[PDB]
C-alpha cells in the first residue's frame, strides 16, 4: 500500500476528516496517515509543513496533503526541506500535470479559495495521475535537486 | 523596484506581456528580463534558479516566474534560501501570498490562466504590501529556520 | 439604498449567513434581502433562482445572488427571465468583467467550487463595479434583449 | 454527434483550438464551426444567438461558445427557450454541467482561462453523460417551466 501523510493549519482542520476521507476514495491502495493539529488550537503552519515535507523526504510516507487558507504558505515551506516537490493546485488539471511533469510528492490546496468537491478532486487525480518518466522530466527534476544540493 | 521575469520556452510567447504588465503596476517597477531570447527549448529550473538568486541576493525586489502551469516553477524557485515564491491562479491570492507571506515571487501558468487574469495576478502581487502583522512575521520566520536547519 | 436578494438551494444554504454578511461588507449603500430556504430541507434550484430572477426583472431589488453547489443550474435558471442578467462568476475577474461589460445583474456562485474567501471577494466585486456605459456594450446588451423579445 | 462553435473577434484567435479539441473528444464528435470568419469586430450576441439556435431546433446536439470571460455567451445563449448554457472554468465544472444539468452550451473564457484548461473543459463536457437522476429530470423540466410561463 501507499501511505499519505496529511497536514492542516488550525482553520483547514475544519476539512481534516473531508481530507482522510478523499485520500481513500483515491483508492484501496492508498492509506492517509493523519499528521495535522489534534485541535481547533491556534498553530503554525510551516511546523505542520515541516512534519508531512520530513515524512515525505525521509520515505516514511509516499505522498503528503497540505491545506490552509490559500495552499500558499503550505507550499513554500514544504519545498524548502530537501526532497520534496509540493505542488499548489486548484483544479484537476495542475493535479494531473503536477504528477505528470513534476512527479510531485505534495499536494498543496486553500480550503478559503477552493471549494471542497474541487479539494476532494484534486487529492484523488493527484494520487491516481502516474509521473511520465520522459527524458525531459527527469532531466528538469534532476536540476530541482542539484540546486537543493548547492545551498 | 526592480523586477526580475524569466519563463521557460512555451511561456516566451508572453514574455513582452509580463514585461508590460510589471509597468502597469506602477512607474517605480522596473522589469529586468532574464528568460530565453529565443522560442528553442529550455529547461524552467534554469532560468527558476536565475531569478529566485536574484531575489535572494537582493539585487531585485521581486521575481516573475512562467511557464505551462507554474508548478515547476515554484518547487525550483523555492528551493533558493530567501525565497518565497507563490504559484497564484487569481487576484486572491495573489494578494494574500503578499500579505500573508510577504511573497517575493510569483508564479503562474501560461497554459492554465488567461492573460488579462495572469495581467491583474501580477498587478496585484506588485502593489499589495506585506500586512507586517506579528503571526506573519513569526511563521515566515519558521521558514527561515527551516532553511537553516537543512 | 440598494436592494440585494440573495437565494441559495439547500447545501449552500449553509453559507446564507456568510453571503448576507458579504453583501453588508461591499458597503452600508448595500442591503441584503434574503430569500432562500429558511431550512436545509431538499428544494430544487430553479424555484430558488426563478424567485430572485423576479426580483429583480420587477425591479423591487438592484442586484440578486445566487449559489448552489456549482452556480451552473442557477445561472441557467435565472437567465431564462427576461430582463436578468445572471453571470457565474468564479473569481475578482469574471466578478469585475460581468458589470464592466455585461451589466450583469444577478451572481451566481459555487458553494461546492469555490472557498467563502473568494466567494466573499466576488461578492464585494460585483457590488462594487460599476458598468461602463460604453458604446459596445449597450449595443450588446440590447441584442440580448432582442433575442428574449424574439422567444 | 454535432457540435456547433461559436466565438467572438478576440476568441476567434482559438477558433482552430476549439475544432481540434471537439475531435479529440472522439470520433463521433463533429465539429460545425458557426464563428466569424474574420479578426475583424462582431457582437457576440449574434454567434451566441446562431449557436443556440441550432441547438434548441435539435440541429447540432451541443454548442461551444468562447468569448473574453465566457460570460455574455452564457447569458445570450440561455436566452433560447431549449438551450442550458454552462460557463465552466475547470474539470470539475465541465463534468458537473453534464452530470446535474445536462448542459447542451458549453462557455469558456479565452482571456481567463488557459487553452490547456479549455482543451480539458471541451473533452471533459462532450464525454461526460448525464446522470439521468429523479431529481435532476424535475430540476431540468422545472427550467422549461420558467420558459414556459415567460
Amino acid at each position: 500500500t501507499r501511505r499519505v501523510a496529511i497536514g492542516t493549519d488550525h482553520p483547514a482542520f475544519a476539512i481534516h476528516e473531508n481530507l482522510i476521507l478523499y485520500v481513500k476514495e483515491a483508492g484501496d491502495e492508498f492509506v492517509p496517515v493523519y499528521c495535522g493539529p489534534k485541535t481547533a488550537e491556534s498553530v503554525d503552519y510551516p511546523d505542520f509543513a515541516s512534519r508531512v515535507a520530513e515524512m515525505v523526504a525521509r520515505k516514511e510516507v509516499e505522498f503528503g496533503v497540505l491545506a490552509c487558507g490559500s495552499g500558499i504558505g503550505m507550499s513554500i515551506a514544504a519545498n524548502k526541506v530537501p526532497g520534496v516537490r509540493a505542488a499548489l493546485c486548484h483544479d484537476h488539471y495542475t493535479a494531473a500535470m503536477s504528477r505528470i511533469h513534476n512527479d510531485a510528492n505534495i499536494v498543496c490546496v486553500g480550503e478559503r479559495t477552493t471549494g471542497v468537491e474541487v479539494i476532494r478532486e484534486i487529492i484523488i487525480t493527484f494520487l491516481q495521475t502516474p509521473f511520465s518518466g520522459e527524458e525531459r522530466h527527469v532531466r528538469r527534476i534532476e536540476k530541482i535537486r542539484a540546486i537543493e544540493a548547492s545551498h
